[PDB]
């Protein structure tokens, strides 16, 4: 049973890679030669009290800082952010946080993200140097097949 979260680094299909600017996680060409941000993952205790068939429920977040990512509602649309946040802490809840949890999909080589509280809404990459987003649009102007490279 997994004891520490997995670390690595996450891409999308026009291999622009996920790295931290100022505040704020932003997609750029892994050609940049930029720092990747490492992404930390790990699998949430409770996948039956969630929706089954969506993908497994995971909290995602970002070392070197430590924060969570977070699907926030103070507007109309949910939004995604970064928290302040020890992923162990989520992890040790004794029940699913549901706005830092997100459904991991897997077909062939990449993976979806869909936020557990907002359904049907994605983490999403767009044109270089743009922040990773909350879309509930997909296939059009989005990338939201990532590869994640960590070690499953």
């Amino acid at each position: 049973s997994m004891c520490k979260p997995i670390t690595g680094t996450i891409n999308d299909l026009n291999q622009q890679v996920w790295t931290l600017q100022g505040q704020n996680l932003v997609a750029v060409p892994r050609s940049d030669s930029v720092t990747p941000v490492t992404v930390a993952v790990i699998t949430c205790k409770y996948p039956e009290a969630l929706e089954q068939g969506r993908g497994d429920p995971i909290y995602l977040g970002i070392q070197n800082p430590e924060m969570c990512l977070y699907c926030e509602k103070v507007g109309e649309q949910p939004t995604l952010q970064l928290k302040e946040q020890k992923i162990m802490d989520l992890y040790g809840q004794p029940e699913p946080v549901k706005p830092f949890l997100f459904y991991r999909a897997k077909t062939g080589r990449t993976s979806t993200l869909e936020s557990v509280a907002f359904p049907d809404w994605f983490i999403a990459s767009s044109k270089r140097d743009q922040p990773i987003i909350l879309t509930s649009e997909l296939g059009k102007s989005y990338n939201t097949a990532f590869e994640l490279n960590i070690n499953d």
